């Protein structure tokens, strides 16, 4: 997507859980470290269709399949590690969130669908496995998407 004037990209990020207190977590593409579906936002696109997009290009999924459970209200924003920053230049992503509960069977799931996968895979992890397992530097905003989404899939849990 296109970089806002102060250097940030406006991005979706995807919380998939299930009614057993677990959310989807998935390997990034030819590395070991894993994190939740984020696509950026086209122009023209609302959030909400750019998160459709993702969840169609990068997990195979339809509207169908799941039902919108929570999203966060505003930007939350990270920055990259100066070393990770490659005209205009995007130092890091602003994002909006989706709390999903996927209502169609795991084998829905498609995520190599693209000729450049997002991710190699997924699995099923207990709901606060991600806050620390996730990239140190997306580990704030990591934070507060599980604090803004717990009641929520805390619920279904029980
Ligand atoms: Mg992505
Ligand atoms: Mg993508």
């Amino acid at each position: 997507s296109m970089i806002d004037d102060d250097g940030y990209r406006p991005n979706v990020g995807i919380v998939i859980c299930n009614r057993q207190g677990q959310v989807m977590w998935a390997r990034r593409f030819g590395q070991h470290s894993w994190q939740f579906p984020q696509g950026g936002i086209n122009p023209g696109e609302s959030a909400e269709q750019a998160m459709y997009r993702e969840l169609f290009e990068e997990v195979g999924l339809s509207r169908k399949d799941v039902r919108i459970l929570a999203s966060t209200r505003n930007w939350l924003r990270y920055k990259l590690p100066k070393r990770l920053v490659r005209k205009p230049v995007c130092i890091g992503q602003k994002q909006k969130w989706f709390l999903l509960q996927l209502v169609s069977g795991d084998a829905e799931i498609n995520m190599q669908t693209s000729s450049t996968p997002e991710f190699d895979g997924w699995r099923w992890v207990s709901y606060w496995y991600p806050v620390r397992q996730v990239v140190s530097f997306k580990r704030d905003v990591y934070r507060r998407v599980m604090k803004e989404f717990a009641s929520v899939v805390m619920s279904l849990a029980a």
